[PDB]
């Protein structure tokens, strides 16, 4: 008959087994190997203005401890109690980058064990992390931006401990797993970020994802509401001269709806000191509605004594200011989606 | 035979139970039923795209080793404390972004154990559990939340979910929601999981809530009727007034603006066109043409004579009638599509 | 007898004494008496609807295996370590969305015993209540905000609740809600609830909170009046000012928008009518007409003919005295109403 | 003849741990008088102060003495013994709750903020370093030249009068870290101390309180609140040096001066709690709505004695804009005299 | 010897090591050696009056009962659950107003003994670290944050805290602030405490951070000047448009005041005049200026003889050239100055 569970726990890992999980695998010989892969369950809470990203994931460690091997059973692996992780050693690994971290604890711990007949361990458990994501905002609205992620061993140095991501899909995501705000691109980057500190020399492996920003609600909220306030003011060209309060009022109006729309546009962003690609559109579309308005300024002044000559002088003004700011601020368009969809 | 030396020889010291090894072991799967009954149902959120609930757990399942002779009783009513002693499946949910029990004034937790060794495991849990929305026919839009109930370290060989075939989801008497409405069907199926490191049972329950319109109508539908029928008030008035007419027909396009991107306020920044963004559109046409109205009117009549002062005039008996019939018309359509 | 000795007898190594058994087992039900002390009530929110409290939470129930006769006195205030050792109540708070102890400096947490093995346990407690708002008389409404201590392990047979005869809910002296009164009088009665896990004791108390008006006058009532008031000085303004009649009926027509939207913002999104909406819709109407009056009064006196400019002189006079009369009518039958 | 010291280990052991004989669950002088416990904070932070939520935070050093005659030592010479603080938990020791804390915690990092000091007759200091939310009902009637009082109340939740007494120390019970400011505030020197015992149905109880008078500083509601309102007021008397003949003018210069002023009142309001009762802030607001109010109705005034051209009117009329350029300046200026010696 | 052996009795059953004696216990003060590495840097608060750091803490010192000779190693990594077998400094953060460990995936601690009984102890720590405010000069000010390393309970006979002498703060490689520079020199000294319980050790650094001047020229200098430059172009428009001429007077008036409000929105309620108080005060008179500039031509100008309308003419000829001057001016004092 082959031996008990209890008694086999006893033996491998118990009271009766000699285990200490303060001594790593191989502890006086080559680095224990740790094979890291995740699978990505959840991915958002993209904020600009606290420059971070939120995930739920599995993370997944493997290693070989020759302490674990067992011969009592033909099974190719056994699926083990979580509580037996209090018992074993394990990697001390951590999220560098993790400004909040937390585990799952309901309705138990969210965590496996599962170890094999060579001794091989894997170790899952699930996490929800608050990663740091330093943003470049130049191109924003239509910016991309890489967010990363590190693994890293703050306790034991190179010759000790060593994480490696697997050959075969390192990073997994959840099928129909979208962004409201952003698309997240197949390929994930996968390098070293090996840190040296004056502690010593400690493992680091590190995945970069890449955001690209969805352009299509700012077009509905950002980029026509801003047209239609341009649009707007090329209706005083069209209004009589004469009626000076209407065509100053009218200019105005589109002034200062202007700079509320460009004021409210920075609002869900971090204060940056650099020229963002929407202070660009903003600044322009300030021009063409403030040139509106200097434009009647000139009107109103060439045109103060009523003699023929300037009234007629006056109206060449707005024959030639319908044709050209439309003109101008088609050139424009062209020019600014050209540079940020080539670029 | 007393308690205390009863539950020792069934789960104690004396007992050789081991809580480590599921009930069947070297046999079929544990089958777990379960049920929920929902205390409560709110802070359903578009912006994070989530919901909140606070429910009871109930899960079900046999196990041989705590089968019981001692007393005639049908089942037996234990100390929440004898928990830690026995084993329970490791149920997680899938879609929870947040979770807690509740301790408060002792653990809200309830243990039943029957003759045959069937056990009763309730417990109160606090969830935020995240719902993609699709916000297209919003605010007249319909959510279906999920919630999944899955095993995280058991493989389907060792361990399945299963709900019960009679009220698996239970509501609490008179529970409402100030924005939504929640269906009486709810859809239960199986979200059965297959990762890197096996296969795992999953069972899952959908709800569906139906948006309340009336707040809408009030706060937002209205109001831009308001703002439509005011900007109509222009073709009322004295061609000669440029200013009044001006001023009126900017003000209505503005106000406009600001109702529409107001009403974005509480949303989530999608990037698809929603039903109450067709709607903003459309009234800032026929509010926008109302001042466009006001250009032609202004440009046709530049010289006094009278022939062009009664063919501006009559640009605005033609508006007086045509916008308040298009606008209307535009309502037919609005409303039976949606 | 020393006290360590007593307390190893009584409850310790030495007593028998097993906490998961309840007093008298295989007799009647265990009569808990509760009561509790407010020490402070707020943070009511109508958006969330819910509310916080802090309380001492007080149970009595008799155990006779705690009985003594070691000592003369009446009672023993034993420290409160010993409550892990001694069986004690389930009680949760059915309604509670959020709940929290309060550990510093030390446990808020008070146990004494009787000669006869009664037993008075008090605990301080921090706890968020669910308080479900009807807003239809908003803001002249009156809330009931409930309380619910409820047994989540024993059924009816081993566990009921009932509420102190004499004074079972007590009030902080000068305890005071910026936003509400809380009246004197609390309903109690029975909550007892039917799962089906049993049927589980549970006692219930509400609270009756009137909303104090004296903000709304000042911040919400007051202020609409003054701009329904500024609407009227169009009416002894020249008619042949049209910028300035038209400008002062548009923007008492927008302020009166952002005014009305404004004071909803503090609100859950409900879908039905409000006392506020009908206040803010009249004075939208009032406000609305005066704009539609000098349409009438710039249209019918296109041309300049004495026989029309005299006869849109006479809506002005007539106007002038018929919209604050019949603001008045509107303002007696509306505060009379509510 | 001079032997060697007991070892602290010993000696701990002896006094409070297993060969001791102490109860933590007894009381000193258990069957006799009750327990007196003098107390002492040392304010470290003081801060947070909502007027919505109604409450303030407070990080203070709890300082707690009283005498356990089971500790009294003879095998040192020395006057106090600094012992490491996981020994509180083998000590008896007061419960000491804050009675109006709306929230409360103790501090871990890097170790338990925590002093146990004992003397040679058994006297026990005992220092824990808190932070603490307290509740604060404000009277807001004189707001913004409004003045506050804060309590704070050391309550016992267990001991009744005749087992555990609180007392503030004579010398310097309450202290202040060195050039502590409040940015909205001034913390008067002076802080009451007096006994809130409490008397409730499971019988009366010792309590402490200390009063803190906290004077709201002027000079934020003179920039941001007086004169942005007076400018408005300033704004309205512009109307009397324009033509009267200016309608358009004279009425959009008014309305704009009144709406300005309602928003100017109503988001003054924002961030105080939804009170009651009239405020001086409120009183304010008003009389100036009143004085801008007043300025349009001067020019319907103007605007209707001047309907027919006739000149008996024309200067009627202009004779209301004469006296109007003197009066309002006057009134306000005689309101601004009565209200700033009111407050 | 076998590690587990070692362990045993150098800090475990057969070792004799207490942990509540510090090293040295009868002789001079532990000399504990400080040094930070800087993980993170943010979350500056204004409002709030506060900053974050996520930093490595590491504290050097000797403890004699710690040396070894059983190895050859110059020193040896522990597994860091033997931290709670051995003494350490009790170093406490005294202006911190929030701090916490890291426990994922295991607690973030490293223990490092050395043959001659040195300890090597680094924890990973977040801080919320409070840091008092000046801002006279904002938005151009240069803020000092602080941060306080102390004993709680060991007085300076018994415990001494000491920055190393190399590199005692270290930053990661490229670590950036969005809103401020962190200054390379950070000040390092003694903040040694003498409260009523005794002296204790305290050692401080402080870091400088200079607020970047960029974000405020575009969102708040910029649009201030195109304000003000709005207000002039009324010097260019017609004396007798005056419903134009006031309008333009007054809007520049009104959102160049909502400009100034809005910009203190982000800012603590502080009762001193800061230097952006100083150019919305400047650019307020300049904009109200321009506004009586307008009262004055148009009274000058009331009878409509050619004396006077010349006389009104000239002062919108000087104010063309003379605002644009001083604005200048005004500009050329005020950068200067800061
Ligand atoms: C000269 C200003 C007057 C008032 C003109 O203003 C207007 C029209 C009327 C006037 C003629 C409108 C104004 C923009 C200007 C034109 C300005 C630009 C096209 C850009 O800026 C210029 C000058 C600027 O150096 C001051 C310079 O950046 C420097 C310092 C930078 O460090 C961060 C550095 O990276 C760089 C290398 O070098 C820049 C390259 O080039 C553009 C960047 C300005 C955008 C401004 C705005 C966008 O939204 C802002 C706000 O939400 C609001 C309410 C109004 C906007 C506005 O006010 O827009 C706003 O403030 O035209
Ligand atoms: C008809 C609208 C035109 C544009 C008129 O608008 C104005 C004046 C000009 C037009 C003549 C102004 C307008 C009110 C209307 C008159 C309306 C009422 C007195 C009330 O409503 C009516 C119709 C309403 O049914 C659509 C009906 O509800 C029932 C049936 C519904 O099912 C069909 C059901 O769901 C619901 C639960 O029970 C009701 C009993 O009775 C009143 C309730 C409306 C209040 C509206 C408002 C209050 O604050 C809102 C907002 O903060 C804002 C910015 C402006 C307001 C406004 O816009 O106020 C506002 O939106 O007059
Ligand atoms: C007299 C005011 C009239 C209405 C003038 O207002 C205007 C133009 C029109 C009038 C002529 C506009 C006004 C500024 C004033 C001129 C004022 C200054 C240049 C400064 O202040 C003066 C007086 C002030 O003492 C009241 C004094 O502080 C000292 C002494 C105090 O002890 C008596 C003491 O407590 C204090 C701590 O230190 C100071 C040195 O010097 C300047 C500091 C004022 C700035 C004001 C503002 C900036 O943003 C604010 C707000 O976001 C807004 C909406 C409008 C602004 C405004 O309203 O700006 C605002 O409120 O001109
Ligand atoms: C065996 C451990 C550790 C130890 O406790 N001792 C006594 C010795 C003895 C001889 N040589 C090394 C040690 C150290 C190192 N090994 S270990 O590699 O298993 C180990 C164990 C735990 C660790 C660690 C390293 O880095 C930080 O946490
Ligand atoms: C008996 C347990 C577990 C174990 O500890 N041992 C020693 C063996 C031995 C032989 N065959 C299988 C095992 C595994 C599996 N069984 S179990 O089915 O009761 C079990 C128990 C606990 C588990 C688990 C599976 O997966 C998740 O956590
Ligand atoms: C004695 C307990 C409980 C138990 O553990 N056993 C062994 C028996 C034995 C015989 N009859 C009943 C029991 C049950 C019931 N009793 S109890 O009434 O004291 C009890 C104890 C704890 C409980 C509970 C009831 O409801 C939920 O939590
Ligand atoms: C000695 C304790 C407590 C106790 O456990 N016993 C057995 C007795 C015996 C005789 N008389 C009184 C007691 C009580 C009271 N004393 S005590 O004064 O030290 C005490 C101890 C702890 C307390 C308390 C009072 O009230 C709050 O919690
Ligand atoms: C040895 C400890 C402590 C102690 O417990 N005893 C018995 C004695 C005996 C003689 N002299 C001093 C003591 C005190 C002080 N020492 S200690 O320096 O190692 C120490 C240990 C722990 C401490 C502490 C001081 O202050 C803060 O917490
Ligand atoms: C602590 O040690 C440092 C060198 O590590 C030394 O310079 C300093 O003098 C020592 N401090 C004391 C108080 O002895
Ligand atoms: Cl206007
Ligand atoms: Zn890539
Ligand atoms: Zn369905
Ligand atoms: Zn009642
Ligand atoms: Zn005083
Ligand atoms: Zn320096």
């Amino acid at each position: 008959a082959p031996m008990s569970p209890s008694d086999f726990l006893d033996k491998l890992m118990g009271r009766t087994s000699g285990y200490d999980a303060r001594i790593r695998p191989n502890f006086k010989g080559p680095p224990v190997n740790v094979t890291c892969n995740i699978f990505i369950n959840s991915f958002g809470s993209i904020a600009e203005t606290t420059m971070d990203y939120r995930v739920n994931i599995f993370l997944r460690q493997k290693w070989n401890d020759p302490r674990l091997a067992y011969s009592e059973y033909p099974d190719d692996s056994l699926d083990l109690d979580p509580s037996m992780l209090d018992s074993i050693w394990k990697p001390d690994l951590f999220f560098a980058n993790e400004k909040g971290a937390n585990f799952h604890e309901v309705t138990t711990d969210n965590k496996l064990l599962r170890i094999f007949k060579n001794g091989n361990v894997l170790y899952s458990i699930r996490l929800t992390l608050t990663l740091s994501c330093p943003m470049d905002l130049k191109n924003f609205p239509m910016d991309v931006q890489t967010c990363i992620m590190q693994l890293e061993s703050f306790g034991y140095t190179m010759n000790d401990l060593i994480f490696e991501w697997q050959d075969e899909a390192p990073v997994q995501v959840a099928e129909g797993l979208t962004l409201p705000q952003f698309l997240l691109k197949e390929e994930k980057d996968l390098r070293y970020c090996t840190k040296h500190y004056n502690t010593g020399k400690f493992t680091c492996i590190e995945v970069r994802f890449h955001l690209e920003r969805q352009m299509g609600y700012y077009l509905i909220q950002m980029y026509i509401p801003s047209l239609l306030i341009v649009i707007l003011s090329w209706v005083s060209f069209w209004i009589n001269m004469d009626a000076a309060p209407a065509r100053v009022a009218l200019g105005i109006t589109t002034v200062l709806t202007m700079t509320t729309q460009s004021s409210g546009s920075r609002a869900s962003l971090p204060k940056v000191s650099y020229v963002k690609a929407i202070d660009i559109w903003m600044a322009v579309c300030l021009l063409f509605v403030f040139s509106a308005l200097l434009e009647y300024a000139a009107v109103n002044f060439v045109s103060r004594a009523g003699t023929k000559v300037f009234i007629d002088r006056a109206k060449k003004i707005d024959t030639i200011s319908r044709a050209c700011f439309p003109l101008a601020f088609l050139i424009f368009n062209i020019f600014y989606w050209v540079i940020y969809k080539i670029l």
